[PDB]
This record gives structure tokens, C-alpha cells and sequence, in this order.
């Protein structure tokens, strides 16, 4: 053949602003965690990664949010959305409920979404711990994942790095398995 990788796969990453969606991008593709300058949106971003038996394109697009009322044109064509909130923001998980899945309901309703809880170095820190009544739990974010339908629910780190892989490696797995 003329083409040994035969799958592109669009992944959009969408959630409110300063969750860190954009660190996430930067930290899978480029492994380290930017300490400077963070770009508002990720360059949009293709490339090959393997999978299980696979090499598959992987097209990474990043967003951010608009004060826009007509009722975005970054969802064309998305197989998959991974759908960001913090680990430490309640605002951030309730909108996830308010905002996001009536908007993937509205402009994208048979795609799948993999649901990410962020920042888990800051959530799962013993000093934070220690000083919050109401914690957002992996259990209240299962809670969540199944409320919304999502695929999957993962928590990472792009700090630390921590199941930042495993974020699109699944986002993938869905997409290719039935
Ligand atoms: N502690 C910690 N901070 C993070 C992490 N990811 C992003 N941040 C910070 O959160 C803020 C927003 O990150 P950004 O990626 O721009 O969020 P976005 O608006 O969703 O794109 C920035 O100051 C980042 O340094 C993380 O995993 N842990
Ligand atoms: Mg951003």
C-alpha cells in the first residue's frame, strides 16, 4: 500500500477556562509541563501514535470559550470530546452538568466523551485535604461520568504527568473499539 496509517481520529478537548486543558496537550505531546508562557488555545496538532495493534492520526483540538449567543465550528467532524474539569473547582464540575452537556447534546449528539478530572496533584494533596469540608472525590467524578454518559472517567496531573497519557490513549480506545 501507499498509506501504512488508515484512521484519522479528530479529539477536541473542551471544559471552562484555567481547568488545564491546554496544559494537557502540551504535556502529552511534548512531555513536560510549560512553567511559563501557556498559549489560551494549543496550535492545533496532528500526529501518528500507536495504540494497541494500531498507528492511527491523531488530530488534537484545543478550544476556549466565547461570549457567543448565536447557539462552534472546532466540533466539525470530532469523533471524540474529552470533556475537562478541575478536581478542585465545584464551579467547574456543576458546569460540566449546566453548560457543556446540554451544548455536546445541542451541536454533537452521538459523539462519546471522555470525562477528565484535572490538577490531581492539588485534589489529592494531604494539606488541601486537610482543609476542605467537600472534596471533589474519584467517586463524586464516577458520579458525574454517569450522569453525562460519558465513556470513561480519568484523573491526571499535567504537573506531574500523572494518567495524562492514559487521557487520549483512551480517548482513542473508544473511538476504535465497537
Ligand atoms: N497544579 C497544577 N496546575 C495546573 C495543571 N494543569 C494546568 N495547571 C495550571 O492551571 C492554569 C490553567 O491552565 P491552562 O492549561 O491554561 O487551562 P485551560 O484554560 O483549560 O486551557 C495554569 O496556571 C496552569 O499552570 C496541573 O495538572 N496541576
Ligand atoms: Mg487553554
Amino acid at each position: 500500500s501507499h498509506m501504512s496509517v488508515s484512521k484519522f481520529i479528530k479529539c477536541v478537548t473542551v471544559g471552562d477556562g484555567a481547568v488545564g486543558k491546554t496544559c494537557m496537550l502540551i504535556c502529552y505531546t511534548s512531555n513536560k509541563f510549560p512553567t511559563d508562557y501557556i498559549p489560551t488555545v494549543f496550535d492545533n496538532f496532528s500526529a501518528n501514535v500507536a495504540v494497541d495493534g494500531q498507528i492511527v492520526n491523531l488530530g488534537l483540538w484545543d478550544t476556549a470559550g466565547q461570549e457567543d449567543y448565536s447557539r462552534p465550528l472546532s466540533y466539525r467532524g470530532a469523533d471524540i470530546f474529552v470533556l475537562a474539569f478541575s478536581l478542585i473547582s465545584k464551579a467547574s464540575y456543576e458546569n460540566v452538568l449546566k453548560k457543556w452537556m446540554p451544548e455536546l447534546r445541542r451541536f454533537a449528539p452521538n459523539v462519546p466523551i471522555v470525562l477528565v478530572g484535572t490538577k490531581l496533584d492539588l485534589r489529592d494533596d494531604k494539606g488541601y485535604l486537610a482543609d476542605h469540608t467537600n472534596v471533589i472525590t474519584s467517586t463524586q467524578g464516577e458520579e458525574l461520568r454517569k450522569q453525562i454518559g460519558a465513556a470513561a472517567y480519568i484523573e491526571c496531573s499535567s504537573k506531574t504527568q500523572q494518567n495524562v497519557k492514559a487521557v487520549f490513549d483512551t480517548a482513542i480506545k473508544v473511538v476504535l473499539q465497537p
